[PDB]
């Protein structure tokens, strides 16, 4: 049989469209799912997607046999200066193949033990700039995570330091990335793009480019031409060869893996911080619990790699954040073939599906019907969690790379701040969240009081 797919308010001649005018437009899309239930179409001007919702569709469109990632627009606006990276290409360019499988070693729970230290490094300039606020003053969580995130990844990718934590202007290459970021997210809502009112947007766009191309290429450069071997992840591009050309990847290549390390996991993991943090405050019973863990666990003046595995209430309570609060909310698919999903709607070859992965861990018949409610206690035992029920970090090969290197990176810093500080939630601050690229708690403010343990 063949069901009727629902759709929303229709504007005319612009479809489905003006609902996602909106500045916050996945949680627009989670209202209209929370209302049409577990699959709608939106259509919009030349274009047709399908939005799921529930574990039962979202299990069965995870079949890679017959579903493969589909570049959205905002990852094809993202390709013009993360390139053939990882994220933004598609499956079938022999680029994501090749660095798949040279980057995949780098990546696995047992390399975040050579990250192990150089993340510690950047934690305890946060917690040393904390212990310095005046009682007078505040913190600007997301801003903070976004600093240590960033500056994690650049030190732990390429051995270089931004330094954000000892400068109120950010790094130059920063400024242009931010930017360049903001621009394209900036061009999914833009009415003429040709219009000579951009010019400027245009102009910037393409400085910011260069800015972040020169300072890459110059750091690849230098590393090639010292011709000295390393820690990080860069030597590990340099030398790591294809199984089948005898070739690495490219130069041209390797600056588009940095850049896209940068972009893909710099406001996800502060994301994550910052909701988990949100979520400890607004609930104090959790954030004892984990505090207590914390010191319980943390004995030493600086975390090791074997007490971060040992966090398993603090790994909980950034699961649960992530089940609440996934910071990449969505992901696209397209039909492989012509086929049926569910055995309900007929699909043509090259129908794009997004995963609304907000709405898949709010699913009442994985979790039970107190699906809002923060509860870390859900992920007590794993093997409870269904098949393909919990994905905040994508499907299959098309998974992120970066999971392990997020988790840990949060786990050690989340660990550190309980273990040194207490939070006051001083503004009874009111969840507002800003969506770009990501997801973050907007404005989220709290004050630290230092219990006085020395690193
Ligand atoms: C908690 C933090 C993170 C979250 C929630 C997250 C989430 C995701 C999701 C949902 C995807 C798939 C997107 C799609 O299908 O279009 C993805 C892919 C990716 N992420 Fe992450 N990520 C995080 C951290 C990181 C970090 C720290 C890095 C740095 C290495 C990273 C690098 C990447 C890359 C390279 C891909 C593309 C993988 C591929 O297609 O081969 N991510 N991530
Ligand atoms: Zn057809």
């Amino acid at each position: 049989t063949i069901k009727e797919m629902p759709q929303p308010k229709t504007f005319g001649e612009l479809k489905n469209l003006p609902l996602l005018n909106t500045d916050k437009p996945v949680q627009a899309l989670m209202k209209i799912a929370d209302e049409l239930g577990e699959i709608f179409k939106f259509e919009a001007p030349g274009r047709v997607t399908r939005y799921l919702s529930s574990q039962r569709l979202i299990k069965e469109a995870c079949d890679e046999s017959r579903f493969d990632k589909n570049l959205s627009q905002a990852l094809k606006f993202v390709r013009d200066f993360a390139g053939d990276g990882l994220a933004t290409s598609w499956t079938h360019e022999k680029n994501w193949k090749k660095a798949h499988n040279i980057l995949l070693p780098s990546f696995s729970q047992q390399a975040m033990k050579g990250y192990h230290a150089m993340m510690v490094d950047i934690a305890v300039q946060l917690v040393q700039k904390w212990e310095r606020l005046n009682a007078d003053e505040h913190i600007e969580v997301p801003e903070d995570m976004t600093r240590l995130t960033l500056d994690t990844i650049g030190l732990c990718g390429f051995n270089y330091r931004f330094n954000s934590f000892y400068r109120d202007q950010p790094h130059p290459f920063i400024t242009s990335m931010v930017r360049a970021l903001d621009e394209a997210m900036n061009k999914l809502q833009r009415a003429n793009p040709d219009d000579p009112a951009y010019d400027e947007n245009k102009r910037q766009f393409q400085e910011d480019i260069k800015v972040m191309n020169d300072l890459v290429d110059k750091i690849i450069a230098d590393r090639k031409a010292s011709g000295e071997q390393s820690d990080d992840l860069l030597t590990h591009m340099l030398n790591g060869k294809d199984p089948e050309t005898g070739e690495p990847l490219d130069d041209e290549n390797i600056r588009y893996q940095i850049i896209t390390f940068l972009i893909a996991g710099h406001e996800t993991t502060s994301g994550l911080l910052s909701f988990a943090l949100y979520f400890l405050v607004k609930n104090p019973h959790v954030l004892q619990k984990a505090a207590e863990e914390a010191a319980r666990v943390l004995v030493d003046p600086v975390p090791s790699y074997k007490q971060v595995k040992q966090l398993k209430y603090v790994g909980m309570v950034l699961n649960e954040a992530l089940r609440l609060w996934p910071t990449a909310p969505a992901f696209s698919l397209y039909a492989k073939e012509d086929t049926v999903l569910g055995g309900e709607y007929p699909l043509e070859k090259g129908d794009e599906l997004m995963v609304l992965i907000p709405q898949l861990h709010r699913d009442k018949t994985i979790w039970g019907d107190d699906v809002e409610e923060f509860r870390p206690e859900r992920f007590e035992n794993p093997s409870a969690i269904p098949q393909h029920a919990f994905k905040p970090f994508g499907n299959g090969q098309r998974a992120c790379i970066g999971q392990q290197f997020a988790l840990h990176e949060a786990t050690l810093v989340l660990g550190m701040m309980l273990k040194h500080f207490d939070f006051e939630d001083h503004t009874n601050y009111e969840l507002d969240i800003k969506e770009t690229l990501t997801l973050k708690p907007e404005g989220f403010v709290v004050k630290a009081k230092s219990k006085k343990i020395p690193l």
